[PDB]
């Protein structure tokens, strides 16, 4: 899987404007294969068009949590869904808490075309 493709699979959900219900994370973590060999503990889904996320690579340049400088913060807020494993979750029965919000996203960009390869965080 290419870096750009892995990002898309793990973070893009342009089919919905926002998480429907509390079971959104349980379904999405499963269908995007994030519960295949381990319960990925934390994951953020972005509900905006691929083009709008891609555009962030031309927005505000900031440092990445790791100190690298190829991160960008979106000018505007975006619809996101935070998925976090519950204190009780255990493989293979992965359980998640869903939290919908509108925040600015921060992504790491690379290549050419210069596209998002990692979801750094949101604010
Ligand atoms: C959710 C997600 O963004 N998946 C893309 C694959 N994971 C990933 C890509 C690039 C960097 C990176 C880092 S790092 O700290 O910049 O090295 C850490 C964890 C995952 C990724």
């Amino acid at each position: 899987e290419t870096a750009a493709a892995k990002f898309e699979r793990q973070h893009m959900d342009s089919s919905t404007s926002a998480a429907s219900s509390s079971n959104y994370c349980n379904q999405m973590m499963k269908s995007r294969n994030l519960t295949k060999d381990r319960c990925k503990p934390v994951n953020t889904f972005v509900h905006e068009s691929l083009a709008d996320v891609q555009a962030v690579c031309s927005q505000k340049n900031v440092a990445c949590k790791n100190g690298q400088t190829n991160c960008y913060q979106s000018y505007s807020t975006m619809s996101i869904t935070d998925c976090r494993e519950t204190g009780s979750s255990k493989y293979p029965n992965c359980a998640y808490k869903t939290t919908q919000a509108n925040k600015h996203i921060i992504v790491a960009c690379e290549g050419n075309p210069y596209v998002p390869v990692h979801f750094d965080a949101s604010v």
